[PDB]
């Protein structure tokens, strides 16, 4: 089952396949799998699944040189929600994460682990459960309807993170990104994006704070910014990453409607830029196309005509990811990679084809996504996708 009515183009002769180097690795390609969650950790513990997770990991790191950002891993108990999502905190954890980057290094790639806070996109019930908070940047602004239905119903209010729940927040990702390189992690990219607790504190519309952490672009960033300056400071600039989502509007984030989104965002990129000048430059920058506001949606609807990251270009000089709807464009992705330090972040695609990057050399056909097993526990569709060779001899080209 390939995608139809899609003419693919050998990318081989672009940029897309020229070496660049990312912190302290060195990429033999410039195609990245961005935090794609898939929900397959297991309960009690958001442990890594012990079963799959190596395969699939293994499976995409098939391609020597390939840098790999993890799946959303959660920082702490407080800092989760979503009972198969994993974790970096415990040990339990780290035995299993352990297993998932030597199985990546060995296949010659690397592995960037994304720390992950839901912030107010947390179930509230499952908090209560565990006798956790429902946070988030503020208490009188809800995600949504069917959320703010779940916060009344386990009596765990959304509440507004104080001065010294942040720093706790802060003292965990150190921790979480520390274990996160104990293990042989090759950095750690700190996720502010997609509208999550961090990107709920860049935004105008979630931050109605009157704190240091709110009230102007200076204090809505600060939070991530202290979290840059922690990780970096901590295990080294050159093993942090940064995502950012500007013109996302996922999770009730204000994307492009708020105009003064953009330069809430070239502030964050002028700060970095800042310290890449103090010598202590991230290892790169994230970003997620305005193309795509809504991770989760068809493939092609939910996009900013009136938008474009291209701005952040004009501030921050390190390397730049992008992700969003690539695969089935490579006449796009063949313009966006004459830019000497740009990478491109597939996902969808990374899903449905683990010799993804094969693929995108040579112009074959890709392999379709199945939308309902995403987010399921289950092999099928997570570890199971062919790679051209075994889609051919099950005859996926309908001959
Ligand atoms: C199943 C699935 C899970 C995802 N999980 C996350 C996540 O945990 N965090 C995040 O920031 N983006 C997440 N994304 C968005 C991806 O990082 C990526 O930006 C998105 O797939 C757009 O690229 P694509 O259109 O080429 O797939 C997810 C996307 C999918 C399809
Ligand atoms: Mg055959």
């Amino acid at each position: 089952s390939f995608v139809k009515d899609f003419k693919p183009q050998a990318l081989g002769d672009t940029n897309l396949f020229k070496p660049i180097k990312i912190g302290n690795n060195e990429l033999l390609h410039r195609a990245v799998i961005p935090p794609l969650t898939r929900m397959r950790a297991l309960h009690p513990g958001n442990i890594p699944n012990r079963d799959w997770a190596v395969e699939y990991y293994t499976q995409r790191a098939q391609r020597p040189g390939t840098m790999i950002i993890t799946e959303g891993a959660f920082i702490s108990p407080q800092a989760g929600g979503y009972d198969n999502a994993p974790g970096v905190w415990s040990e339990e954890q780290m035995v299993e994460w352990t297993k998932i980057f030597n199985a990546i290094h060995e296949k010659k790639s690397f592995v960037w682990v994304n720390l992950w806070v839901l912030g107010w996109a947390a179930f509230p019930d499952n908090l209560a459960r565990d006798g956790l908070r429902y946070d988030s940047a503020s208490d009188n602004v809800f995600m949504d309807a069917e959320q703010e239905a779940k916060a009344k119903k386990a009596n765990n209010p959304q509440h507004s993170l104080t001065k010294d729940e942040i720093k706790q927040y802060i003292k965990e990702y150190v921790q979480a990104a520390k274990n996160s390189i104990a293990a042989g992690a090759d950095g750690v990219e700190i996720h502010s994006a997609n509208g999550y607790l961090l990107n709920q504190f860049l935004d105008p519309h979630s931050n109605t704070r009157t704190d240091e952490y709110g009230g102007s672009i200076e204090n809505r960033a600060r939070f991530t910014l202290e979290v840059v300056d922690a990780l970096v400071e901590a295990i080294g600039h050159e093993k942090v990453g940064l995502r950012l989502s500007p013109y996302g509007v996922f999770n009730s984030m204000s994307g492009g409607a708020e105009t003064g989104i953009v330069a809430q965002y070239a502030y964050v990129a002028g700060e970095l830029e800042k310290r890449a000048k103090a010598g202590k430059r991230l290892a790169f920058v994230h970003l997620v196309e305005p193309r795509v506001t809504n991770p989760f949606l068809t493939e092609g609807e939910g996009e900013y005509e009136g938008g474009s990251n291209d701005f952040v270009y004009s501030i921050w000089k390190g390397p730049v990811i992008r992700a969003g709807n690539f695969a089935l464009h490579p006449e796009v992705v063949r313009e966006e990679v004459k830019d000497k330090r740009t990478l491109i972040g597939y996902g969808r695609f990374f899903i449905s084809n683990p010799d993804l990057v094969d693929r995108l050399e040579k112009g074959l056909p890709l392999n379709k996504y199945d939308r309902d097993t995403f987010y399921q526990m289950s092999a099928h569709g997570y570890i199971d996708y062919p790679t051209y060779e075994e889609a051919l001899k099950l005859g996926w080209d309908k001959k």
